[PDB]
This record gives structure tokens, sequence and C-alpha cells, in this order.
């Protein structure tokens, strides 16, 4: 199952999971401080994921950069 | 299952995500403001993604750029 | 299970669902507007797609245009 | 499911579903008019797919080209 | 399940279905005329194909060209 | 389940099927002539396959030609 | 199942585990002291791994650096 | 299952087919003579392929040839 | 047909210690090596994580890494 | 489906040895090969580690390798 | 299941299989003589290999080389 791997480039860093299901709002929201890294999978109860800040990020395809 | 990564290069993108099923309508829109990243799975409820707005797409066949009315 | 890119090159373009069984008709035709950009797989209802109108495509074959 | 996309290079191609099953014969003829593109699978029902008229194929074998 | 492109270089090419199980033979001939392209899977009813007449034929081990 | 392309380059070439089982015996012989090309799995009543003549072979594993 | 392989660069990185499932806490915080490596896999436990201090990261994706504190 | 592709360079060549199970016997030997092909899968019955007399032999590790 | 890893010590005593698979976290072994001798390791049922302490040289899928002493 | 060793005998009375499968690890088979036989085994229900003695070039997945006698 | 490759550079290399399972111990010493090979299997009794004595490895992460 894939996941992603989120480097927070400065402080407050906000990795939020969207709730898998017919419905969609957040369930939780996973903060970074600068140079922290969280590798974060697809599950049962997370189908999205949303990056709020200045993140470096690498899935499958590739890297992107998130900006605050 | 297969994910596509957004990056939103304005405010005020919209992520769809269209119902699985006989019937196709619009069951959620995410909104992204500029620098913001979704990656979102199709899944039971949401087989085809609609991108509104300026942004930057990787899925697993390369890049693509949504440009805004 | 396998997915599209369908990117609009003008307004009005139409990706339009066939459905799955016995029997072939439309069931659903989305349009989408220049610029617009819909990422839509294969189905339990859908087992082929048309795009009429002008779009860049992406499948796993690699690139290829419709034109209007 | 693999699947085959087809590109109408003039008017009038056919994109024809051969029956899947001890049987073979046509159940289904897709008209696309030049410029339109159709991706279609192989489905519960269609286990061979004959394409008539001009068009521009692509299948995980690479192109090919059927002509009038 | 595999699938095997048949372009006709000439007219009257033919893609013969054999059948899968105990019993070997024919069960059904797909003429192609010049220019025409079938794209056919191995499948529970057929277990080996063949091509009769000048064709262009594309599998997953590459291209080969039958003879008339 | 995978294949064997063959493509006969003179006339009378043999594709032979041999019996899966606890048993070894050719159940069928498709007779191919100069220039027609057989493709033909594996299968539940197939787990070897001879070639007689000359032909122009495929596999998973490269090219390979009898004569 | 996936792995991710942790090598610290100085004293005192944790590796924290996710757990799986609707609630999200830290389970256990793993701590490394300099040139020790860990190599740790998601699990039905585990959905999501934290670092937190310098450290060398592996996974399928890449390299990654996390920089401490 | 995997398969092993014996072409042999001279007359009176042995491909074995030795049992699966707990016993290890021979339990088939098809006989090749110069420039017949074999194209022959591990399967229920047999586990072990021996080759005897100078053949080509090809299998997933490349190569390899075996000498009288 | 898990993944596995291949340790080789590079100095006697290095330890390579299985930590417990499930809800709880600890170590339920430690394997302990002499310089030059080589451990090929998987996960298992019973150990999702593995920490190696002592100089060594490591491969995995994703490449070779080292820990130090 | 299992995977299988390429070996090709290089002089005379090269044996190509089964191991048991199993909590029970013995001999249950020697096959002989003399000089430019080759034998393709795979591993199977009754054999999870072969032993090549003898002169032979040998192919797995993982390459060739030589034993030599 | 993967497969470790064992080659003995000198005699009394030692091959040592760890029993699966919540205890871990040695359940078998498989010794190789300069130039013999073992490709052992991981299984359902041996889920971890100690190699001792200098001998050359392959696996699926490459060579190594053991140190005796
Ligand atoms: N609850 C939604 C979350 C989601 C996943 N991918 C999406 C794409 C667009 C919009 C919402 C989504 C679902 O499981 O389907
Ligand atoms: N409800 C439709 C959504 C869809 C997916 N792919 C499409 C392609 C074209 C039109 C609609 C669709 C389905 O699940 O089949
Ligand atoms: N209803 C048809 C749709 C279809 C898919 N692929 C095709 C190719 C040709 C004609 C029709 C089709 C089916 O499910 O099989
Ligand atoms: N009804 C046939 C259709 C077919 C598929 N592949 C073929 C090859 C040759 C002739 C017929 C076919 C079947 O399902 O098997
Ligand atoms: N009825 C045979 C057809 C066949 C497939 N591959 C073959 C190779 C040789 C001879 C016959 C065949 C079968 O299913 O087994
Ligand atoms: N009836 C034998 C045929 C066979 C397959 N592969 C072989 C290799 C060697 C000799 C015989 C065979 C079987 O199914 O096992
Ligand atoms: N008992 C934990 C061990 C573990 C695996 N990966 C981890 C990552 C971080 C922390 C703990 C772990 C589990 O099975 O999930
Ligand atoms: N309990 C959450 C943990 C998690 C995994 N991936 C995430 C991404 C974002 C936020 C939380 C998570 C879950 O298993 O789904
Ligand atoms: N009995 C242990 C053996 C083991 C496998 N990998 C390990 C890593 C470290 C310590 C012990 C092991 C197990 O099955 O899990
Ligand atoms: N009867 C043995 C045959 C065998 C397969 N591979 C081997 C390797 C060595 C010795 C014997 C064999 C088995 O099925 O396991
Ligand atoms: N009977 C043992 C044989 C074995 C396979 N791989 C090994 C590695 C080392 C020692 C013994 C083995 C088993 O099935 O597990």
């Amino acid at each position: 199952s894939d996941f992603v791997v989120i480097k927070a480039l400065e402080d407050g860093v906000n990795v939020i999971g969207l709730t898998r299901g017919a419905d969609t709002r957040f369930h939780h929201s996973e903060k970074l401080d600068k140079g922290e890294v969280l590798i974060a999978q697809f599950t049962e109860h997370t189908s999205a994921i949303k990056v709020r800040g200045k993140a470096y990020i690498q899935t499958r395809h590739g890297v992107i950069e998130s900006e605050g």
C-alpha cells in the first residue's frame, strides 16, 4: 500500500488526513517542526492527504514541494 | 489503488471527486489555495477526479497542468 | 484498475462513458471547458470512454490528442 | 484488463466488439468521426476488437495503423 | 489475459481461433481485408490462434509477419 | 499463461502438443504451411510443445529457430 | 509490506510509530543514538512513522534527511 | 509456470522430466533430433528437467549449452 | 515472501535486535555477530522492526547503508 | 511457480543434492551429472535448499556462480 | 520465496538456519567445503540465515562476502 514522505521546511507544517468513505472531512492533523519527516500511508481511514506549509514531498510519482 | 498529486498554483483551486457507480455527480469539492498539495486516491466512492483552476498535477502517466478560466 | 487523463484544449470538450455490459450506450457525458483536467478510471459501470473535441490525453500507452 | 486507444484519422471509422464465448459475432459497432478518440477495454462481453477505416491505434504492444 | 494484434496487409487474411480443451479444431475464422486490424485475446474458448495470409503481427514477444 | 509464436519457414511444419499430467504423449499436431503463424499457449491440456520443421520461434526468452 | 531505513546522525533521534485506524496517536518512540540503524515496517499497528532528530532516511522513494532540533 | 526452451544441435538429445514429490525418478524422456525444438514447462508432475546431448537451451536466467 | 536485510559485521559484538510485531514494542532477541559474519534476516510474524548496533555494512532493497559503533 | 537453478556439469560426477523442506533437514536425493549435462531444478514442496558439489556453471536469478571440485 | 547463494571460499564454512517463530535459535548448520555452493531458501522453518567463514554470497540485494 502507497505512502508519501513529507519533510517540513519550516515550523508548523500541517499534514492533514481526509476520511475515506462517502463523506469527506479531515480526521487528523499532524504538525511537523522544521526538519522533521513524516512517512504516511494511505489506509482504511485515510484516502487523501493534504499538506499545508513549506514541505518537500516524495511520492511514487516523484518530488513535489508545498509552499505556505 | 492509484493516486494523483495536485499542487494548487493560485487560490481557489477545486479538486472534485465524481461518484463511483451508474450515477455520475460531484460528491465533494476540495478547495486548495496557492502552494498547497493534495494527494488523492481513487476509491470505493471516487472513480473520476476533476481539477478546476491552475494546478500542477502528477499521475502515474506523468505531469499535466490544469489552467483556470 | 487503469485511468485516463484528459485535458481540454478548448471549451465544450465531452468525456463520454460507455456502459459496461451486453448493452453499449452513453450513460454520462462530462463537459470540460478549456484548461480543465479530468482523470477518469475504467469501472464497474464504464468499460469504454470516448473523447469528442480538442483535448490532450494520457494513458498508460502514451500521449494522444483528440481533434474537434 | 487491457485496453486499446483508437483515434479516427477520417470520418466513419468503426470500432467493432466481437462477443466473448463459444460464439463469435459482432455485438457493437462504434462509429468515430475524424479526430475522435475511443479508449476501449476487453471485457466480460468483448474478447476481440476489429478496427475498420483509417485510424491510429495504441496497444500495450505499441503503435499500429488501420487503413481505409 | 494476453492478446495479439493483426493488421491485414492484403485482402482475405484469416485469423482462426483454435479450441481450448482436449479437443483441437478451428471454431472461428475472422476474415480481414487489407488495412483492417484485429486485436484478439486468448480466452476460455480460444487457446491458440493461427493467421493465414499476408499480415503484420504484434505480440508481447515483438513483431512477426505472416506471408500468404 | 504464457505462449509461443511459431512462424513456418517452409511447408509441412508440425507444432505438436504434449499432455499435461502424469503421462506424456502427443494429443495434437497442427500443420503449418510456409508463412503461416501459430500463436499457442500452455494450457490445462498442453504443458510442453514440440516444433518439427523449419520455423522462426519467439518466446519470452527470445528468438530461436528450428530446422 | 514497505519499510523505511533510519540511520541516526546524532544522539537521541526518535523514530515514532503512529497508530493505524480511526484513532491516531503515538504508540511507541524508539530512541537511536548516533550511528545506529533501525529498519522499520508499516504494520497492522503502525500506518505512519515520524522521525525527529538528525537522521539519514531511505525509503522506496529514495533518500531523505531529517534535520534536528 | 516457468518453461525452458531446448534446441537439439545433434540427433538423440534427451530431455528428461524428473518426478515432483518426495520421490525423484525420471518419468519421461523426450527424444529430439537435430534442429527440433521443445518448449517445456515445470508442472504438477515435473519439478526438474535434465538435458543430455548437444543442445542450446534458453531459460529465464539466460542461455546455457549442453554438450554430449 | 517478506523482505529481508543483509547485515555484515565490520567488528566483533554487533547486535542485530528484532523488535516485536503487534500492539506492543520490545526487543525479543539480539543476535550477536562477530567480525566478518553475515546475517540475512527477514521481517516475519514476530519481527516487524530490526535495530542494528555496532559497525556493520547493511543491504536492503533501498540500497546500502552503514551502522557505526 | 517457484524459482529454479540451472546447473551445467563442467566435469564428471557432479552431484546436485536436494535438502528436505521442513523441521527436519537432510539430503533426500543426489542427482549425478556427467560432463556437459544440464539440470534445471526447482525449489519444491520437498526441496528448500540445493547443494552443488564438483565443478559446475550455475545460473540463478542472482546471476552466474561457479562451484569448484 | 527468496533464496541466498553461498559459495565456500575455504573449508568448513558454516551456513546456519535460525528458527522462524517467537523463539530464535539455530536448528541446522550445513557445512560447506571450498568451492561447494549452497542455494538456500527462506522457509516455514528458517527466517534468518547466518554465514560463518570465508564465503561469496549472492542475494537479491547484490553480492556480499563473509570473512572467516
Ligand atoms: N471521502 C473521499 C475522499 C477522497 C479521496 N479521493 C478524492 C478525490 C476527490 C475528492 C474527494 C476524495 C473518498 O474516499 O472517496
Ligand atoms: N460514475 C462513473 C464515473 C466515471 C468514471 N470514468 C468515467 C469515464 C467517463 C464518464 C464517467 C466516468 C463510473 O463509475 O463509471
Ligand atoms: N458494453 C461493451 C462496451 C465495450 C468495451 N470495449 C468495446 C470494444 C468494442 C465495442 C464495444 C466495447 C462491453 O462492456 O464489452
Ligand atoms: N468468441 C471468441 C472470440 C475470439 C477471441 N480471440 C479470438 C481469436 C480468433 C478467433 C476468435 C476469437 C472467444 O471468446 O474466444
Ligand atoms: N485444445 C488445445 C489447443 C492448443 C493450445 N496450445 C497448443 C500447442 C500445441 C497443440 C495444441 C495446442 C489446448 O487447449 O491445449
Ligand atoms: N506430461 C508431462 C509433460 C512435461 C512437461 N514438461 C516436461 C519436461 C520434461 C519431460 C516431460 C514434460 C507433465 O505435465 O509434467
Ligand atoms: N510493534 C510495532 C513495531 C514497529 C514497526 N514499525 C514501527 C515504526 C515505528 C515504531 C514502531 C514500529 C508494530 O508492529 O507496529
Ligand atoms: N490513524 C491514521 C494514521 C495515518 C496514516 N496516514 C495518515 C495521513 C494523515 C493523517 C493520519 C494518517 C490511519 O491509520 O489512517
Ligand atoms: N525467530 C525470529 C528470527 C528472526 C528473523 N529476523 C530477525 C531479526 C532480528 C532477530 C531475530 C530475527 C523470527 O522469526 O522473527
Ligand atoms: N522429487 C524432487 C525433485 C527435485 C526438484 N528439485 C531438486 C533439487 C535437487 C534434488 C532433487 C530435486 C522434488 O520435487 O523436490
Ligand atoms: N529443512 C530446512 C532446510 C533449509 C532451508 N534453508 C536453510 C538455511 C539454513 C539451514 C537450513 C535450511 C528448511 O526447510 O527450513
